[PDB]
């Protein structure tokens, strides 16, 4: 009955919490570092049983100071893709991660992880094999080598190992992300204040904007990590992206038009929003040159066969409803 | 025999240890931190057992290194609203008072602490029910999470757990809480410094001084909590306010006529104070924008119904009273 | 047909260069500062035959370099109440306006010029006589004094001398004045920029926004200063205002009440506005204290008995149409 999310002021983990408790799971022991606060607000609509910091956690973890727990959804993680202090990266990621997965293995609760498809760095295929693996940063590197752990502890593991690597993740309860949240979240924020929204020009063979990822929103998220929380028989490292990849572009005029309808003006196209101003480019940073992915797109085939066989969100669909839940504020 | 006050040198500890030094209870150890020293004044008419900082306590009080202990009056906390360091609010406030609750509960020591009225947020109701409990900064969250603890641990509890959401409290005893003393207080000392008193202006519809709150005097929070601390079978949590929201303009009002009454002047009404600019309003702080509550009042019901029945102090007598206090200095 | 015009590229100097430019007087001098080089917008619409700056001018004038002149405006002068170089503003201002006066003089020409309400100080009478006069700031003792000089100088003069006491004056080209332009012209910026406008709270006895000014506009400026220039055959030192004073508040809710219908919105009261948040007050400046008039009234019985018998724009009238005009630049 017992459950613990780690992250769960964050992001993807407040989400979690919200989904366990929408299907009345409310036995939750949240671990996260409040040093930034406003992340609680997260929390606020959410039923939890204990709070902790994650310096606390691990230790009384082990301990079995929280008792019969059913499944660990391990959130928790520095998130910062430019961090510079490796040292604390690899403490605070894959250290922990492996005290987290030590102590879940040794009394049987379920290991549900978040990983990143940022250890493909900048490959051609995304599948879930070593072979195709390259990090270009420590970030990545600190997810990268957790993974490696996993392979090796996965086939002699009698309790459920579940790790998503999540690729570009929008929506709810990300607006603490700093300059980490999603390119979404930064353009809404760009159009209430300027009128207008930013992404990058130029960069590696790419046009203004045609960077590529695979987007996916929080609610799919949630949605495959209750699956596999059902299955604890299903195992494995799993891509957890749409397996449909679009430019930064599609995430901007989507931003766009969906405020604009919000006051009444008609959509326009890309091209007539960069001609109007509404979307500009800002040149490319040195500081993120050869440590930045131009391209993601999901290889679905392992998370299908396992079968998790609903459709997700697009980006018109969850982009334009996650601009409508922002408004929700004036 | 030994009670126990934590927050002992602040406002609302060191009126309960007057309080019960009032009627004779003087076996008391007191906690506190006492790094903004002047705080030391508030203990120099009491009779206390002993002394200590926050830091040393909870390892004594477990180990029952006090002997048997009757009660444990939790005051202490950070009382900071604008403390922006999430990880220590979460630490010193919810993780500290969960130690000295257990350590309450299994000694069976009764356990009378301290909530607030900004776990409700920006709510329109003010009952002692999870469904209009939303707080609006890390202050108000660590209050929050403390009282759903106390919903899931009471059932089972044999011994009394009594929490009160204090609202708005003003009196004596508060003089060291610089910015986060109450507005009589500010008052008070603006009056006799400049021959005027400020409020916030208009901020989120509520005209300039008309944001309302519960003002209850510390002589009323000590007898609520002396009457449940007579009453061990009493155990919940209890909103703490006189059911009667007034403006700020009220409580300067009142100062200003207390301290003019106090010169041989007449009386103003507020109309007549604000085109004498004795009363001028401040331009509503962008740091606290979204973070301030702009209405409270206590609904009594839930206090009642536990048998306290006696009639709070109003804003005109309370006031008053305590103004001529504070008057009292040469 | 030689018209001079000094301050020609300040407010009222390039409404008296359009009004001539309008009745087909272009033969213009013009002679202004142009430092701060935005005045050069008052003239843009204008026609003149000559720029110089006012260093270089008198010389020049005195030594006859511009032929026959018929008239000067001379309403060149440092308008900063708040400067504090005395020594600059006597000789600026006073020492400027007499070497004018004295070629006037000399060569037969009409002297039109600027003196200013300033000068009655915190007097309760506004007639044109020495014994109700005494400025309480260096601007004003030195429109003062140049009066005095006037009166002497008056009964043996051969040519037209005549001298208008502005009072508050607003209208076009006055966006360059900074923090010297009319009221009316600050809550129009301040409510574009922030949808409130701000004011002086109490000082001296009058309550927040009660100071009480006569507000003229400068077609009627230009107007009464056409109308001497007609009439060579009348000389004096007169009264320019309209006979009415209103509160600074009239001027605020004006300009809010103007802009709302602009946008459609319905007009409300000027305690519905400050209730609102529409009008804030501002704690009186300490560098005024002492120098700030809280009351001025135009005597116009001079003025009448002169001749000039025509009706004054109103407060509601002039400043709903200079907060229209203002308006069209989108
Ligand atoms: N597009 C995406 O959002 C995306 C993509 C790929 C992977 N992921 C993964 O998703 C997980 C959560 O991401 P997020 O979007 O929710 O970012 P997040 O909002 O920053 O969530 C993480 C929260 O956990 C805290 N935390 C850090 N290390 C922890 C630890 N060792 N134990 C417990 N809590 C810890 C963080 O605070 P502090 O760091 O300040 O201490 C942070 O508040 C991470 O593992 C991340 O790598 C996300
Ligand atoms: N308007 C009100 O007065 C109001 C309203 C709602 C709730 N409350 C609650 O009432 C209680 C008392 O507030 P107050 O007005 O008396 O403020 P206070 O004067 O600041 O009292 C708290 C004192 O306890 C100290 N303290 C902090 N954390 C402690 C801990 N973990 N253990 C022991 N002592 C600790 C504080 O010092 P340091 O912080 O410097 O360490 C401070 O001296 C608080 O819990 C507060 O949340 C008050
Ligand atoms: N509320 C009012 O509008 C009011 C009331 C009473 C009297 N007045 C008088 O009306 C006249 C015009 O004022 P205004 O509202 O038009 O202000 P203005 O916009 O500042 O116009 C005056 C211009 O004359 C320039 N100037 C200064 N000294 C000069 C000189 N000796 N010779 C030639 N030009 C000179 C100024 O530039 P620099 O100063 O930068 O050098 C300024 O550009 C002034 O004499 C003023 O005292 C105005």
């Amino acid at each position: 009955m017992t459950l613990i999310v780690t992250g769960a002021a964050g992001f993807i983990g407040a989400n979690l919490v919200k989904a366990l408790n929408e299907r009345g799971e409310t036995r939750i022991i949240a671990v996260d570092n409040l040093t930034r606060a406003d992340k609680f607000k997260n929390l606020v609509d959410c039923e939890i049983d204990d709070y902790l910091d994650k310096t606390e956690f691990v230790e009384r973890f082990a301990r079995g100071d929280f008792g019969k727990v059913r499944a660990v959804f391990h959130e928790g993680a520095c998130s910062d893709t430019m961090e510079t202090d490796g040292r604390y990266m690899m403490d605070n990621n894959f250290r922990y991660s492996r005290a987290v997965l030590d102590a879940c293995l040794a009394q049987g609760a379920q290991f549900l992880y978040a990983s990143s498809a940022a250890i493909y760095g900048g490959s051609s295929r995304f599948v879930e094999e070593r072979e195709v693996e390259a990090p270009l940063n420590v970030y990545g590197y600190s997810k990268f080598l957790f993974d490696q752990v996993i392979r090796r502890v996965m086939p002699g593991a009698k309790s459920q190992i579940a790790g998503f690597r999540y690729f570009n993740v929008y929506g709810p309860r990300e607006s603490h992300k700093g300059r980490m949240a999603s390119v979404a979240f930064h353009n809404f924020n760009q159009f209430r204040a300027e009128g207008k929204v930013k992404l990058f020009g130029e960069y590696s063979g790419y046009g203004p904007g045609e960077q590529t990822r695979d987007f996916v929103s929080v609610e799919d998220v949630a949605k495959v990590n209750l699956y596999f929380f059902d299955h604890p028989e299903k195992s494995g490292i799993f891509n957890l992206g749409t397996g449909r990849a679009q430019p930064f572009n599609d995430i901007a005029a989507t931003v766009v038009n969906t405020l604009r309808a919000l006051e009444g003006q008609p959509a326009l196209t890309l091209a007539e929003q960069v001609e109007q101003g509404l979307v500009e480019y800002v040149p490319f940073p040195d500081a993120l040159r050869g440590k930045y992915q131009c391209f993601t797109q999901a290889d679905q085939t392992k998370l299908r066969a396992a079968g998790y066989d609903a459709p997700f969100l697009t980006v018109q669909e969850g982009v334009d409803r996650y601009v409508r839940w922002l408004f929700g504020q004036l």
